[PDB]
């Protein structure tokens, strides 16, 4: 009935991540406080619902917000730089089991990430020739009066 798979977090200095593990998304109803609340999904591919709750020790920026998915969504929101948030969870005695850490959206402390990866190629055109040579066809011809005599 309701699916919790790996739900992923990074952090950078204003902005916070949130990696879901959700292949298609249908009816995404994202209820957030800057203190906690609970968002609801439900999971195309496999015709179950999705729906997980988080408590914020920290305080976030319900304004920006953005979802990138590429097999995954990718929930971007701003946390208030206010002071000191030590921990995005405000239940840190109890964490939710599907509450996990996304090892690629880190703050990358001089990481690199377009290693050869950006290779593009197209199918240019350069030469059209399709040049054809021709016969006449036939220089047969009968050489001699080859006749049966008698």
């Amino acid at each position: 009935s309701s699916r919790n798979p790996e739900v992923l977090w990074a952090q950078r200095s204003d902005k916070v991540y949130l990696t879901v593990a959700l292949p298609d998304a249908k009816d995404i109803s994202v209820k957030c406080e800057p203190q906690g609340l609970f968002s609801f999904s439900a999971l195309g591919a496999q015709g179950e619902r999705f729906e997980f709750s988080l408590e914020l020790y920290g305080k976030i920026m319900t304004e920006y917000r953005k979802n990138v998915g590429l097999r995954n969504i990718i929930f971007s929101i701003q946390k208030e730089e206010r002071s000191w948030w030590t921990r995005l969870l405000k239940s840190e005695e109890k964490p939710a089991p599907y509450i996990k850490v996304d090892w690629n959206k880190w703050c990358d402390e001089d990481e690199e990430v377009n290693s050869e990866t950006a290779s593009d190629d197209e199918s240019a055109f350069v030469n059209q020739d399709s040049e054809s040579s021709d016969d006449d066809g036939l220089l047969y011809l009968p050489d001699l009066e080859k006749a049966r005599n008698k």
